[PDB]
């Protein structure tokens, strides 16, 4: 196999498909094995995980009560894979590209892993992966990604927002009647005080909680890095990497540069290998290099606000997303196939950054 990078793909179509008659990349790899499509809506299915399952005497009681509002009936399939199932069930999942398999065995430690699971299974099957220290406050068919009366009133109320790249006839809200491939929720607001490291980026999502299409680029792109990350960072490789990697970018493999094994992985390691920081870096650089490429985006701001003007000019002047297209969100985005949610609906009830209570018509996840 090559192993790409993530932070140096402005020279390439993230989005574009790439055709064989009758391979090699792992990015191509990756979208040969697990195609995205589009015109399907999202699977009505709920992933979690734990060491053990519910009915185990060890299953933590304090969580007892939160799992049974994902694990309900609700007119939605729930899955929650046990440790010792979930080997197998990678390796039959990722059988096709077994070098995800290789390095996700290699990490050191339970942290990373379950980190990096959450992905996995997106990308592999769609639907909703949320942590089990988290509980559902309204019924996912609820959702703004998913209710066709929520989708309905974006699309009759807001106009598709134009760009520098962008041709207007291709531009109509209608798209995303199909329902976003990616569905993830503020964090952080990037106009915070607090700039310690509390959060690991400025703009920052929930790792707690995320929906998906499978095959979205986006998950790709964090697979993509996760897995070279990891074979240049650990002691038994059992590839050569050194010749796998891009040669121009050896210090974007390692993840010392932002060996390891189970003592000298500390918690900034884990920052910049699997954890909220490295998902928001590759969310926003799949964001801005569609703009690049793609006439088509189609760009919905409902909040649109202050950082008007400079929105509308990073947009059309810069072809870039700016910052303050994620600020004071009260009410739903969309960037391309990606909706992004208020700080309230995963992260309600914080009392900080505009965060409403779970009572909120907003709130529809409680992370405990
Ligand atoms: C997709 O979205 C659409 C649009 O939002 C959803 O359709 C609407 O669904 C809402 C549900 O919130 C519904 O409003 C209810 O209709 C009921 C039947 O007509 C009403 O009986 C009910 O009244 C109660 O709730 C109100 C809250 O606004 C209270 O003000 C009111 O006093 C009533 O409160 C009593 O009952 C509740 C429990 O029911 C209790 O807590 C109280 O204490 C009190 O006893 C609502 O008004 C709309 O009618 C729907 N709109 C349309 C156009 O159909 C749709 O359901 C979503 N789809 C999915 C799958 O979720
Ligand atoms: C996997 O994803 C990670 C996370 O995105 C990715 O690491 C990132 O790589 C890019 C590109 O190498 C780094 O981007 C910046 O590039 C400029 C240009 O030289 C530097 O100046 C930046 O750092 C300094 O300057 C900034 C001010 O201008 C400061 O904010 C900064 O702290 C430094 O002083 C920076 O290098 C980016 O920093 C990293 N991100 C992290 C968290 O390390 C990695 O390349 C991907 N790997 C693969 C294999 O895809």
């Amino acid at each position: 196999t090559l192993l790409p990078t993530t932070s140096h793909s402005q020279d390439i179509n993230l989005k574009k498909q790439i055709t064989v008659n009758k391979l090699h990349n792992l990015r191509d790899q990756l979208s040969f094995a697990f195609p995205y499509d589009s015109q399907a809506p999202i699977p009505q299915r709920v992933w979690q995980t734990w060491k053990v399952g519910a009915d185990d005497k060890n299953f933590p009681s304090s969580f007892r009560t939160y799992q049974k509002t994902w694990s309900g009936s609700y007119s939605y399939q729930y899955s929650l894979i046990s440790d010792d199932s979930i080997i197998p069930f990678l390796e039959n999942l990722y059988a096709p590209v077994p070098i995800v398999i290789q390095a996700f065995k290699l990490m050191p430690g339970n942290i990373l892993k379950a980190d990096f699971l959450r992905y996995l299974l997106l990308f592999a099957r769609g639907g909703i992966y949320s942590d089990m220290d988290t509980m559902l406050l309204k019924p996912i068919d609820s959702w703004p990604s998913q209710n066709k009366s929520w989708l309905n009133n974006i699309i009759d109320l807001n106009k598709p927002i134009p760009y520098k790249n962008s041709k207007p006839s291709l531009l109509s809200s209608d798209e995303i009647s199909h329902q976003p491939g990616l569905v993830i929720g503020i964090e952080a607001d990037p106009d915070r005080d607090d700039w310690s490291e509390w959060y690991a980026r400025r703009i920052q999502f929930c790792q707690w909680t995320i929906q998906a299409k499978p095959g979205h680029p986006i998950l790709r792109e964090l697979i993509l890095n996760i897995t070279a990350t990891t074979l240049a960072s650990v002691q038994n490789p059992g590839v050569p990497v050194s010749e796998m990697i891009d040669p121009r970018f050896e210090e974007d493999y390692n993840v010392n540069y932002r060996l390891k094994n189970n003592k000298n992985v500390d918690g900034s390691d884990i920052m910049n290998w699997t954890g909220p920081g490295i998902f928001s870096d590759i969310i926003f650089e799949y964001m801005n290099n569609v703009l690049r490429y793609n006439s088509d985006i189609l760009l919905i701001n409902p909040n649109l606000r202050k950082f008007y003007k400079k929105i509308s000019e990073s947009l059309q002047s810069s072809n870039s997303m700016p910052w303050e297209f994620f600020s004071f969100l009260k009410e739903p985005v969309i960037v391309d196939d990606v909706m992004v949610l208020p700080i309230t609906s995963f992260s309600p009830d914080v009392g900080q950054m505009g965060a409403q209570s779970s009572d909120d018509k907003m709130a529809f996840v409680k992370h405990m």
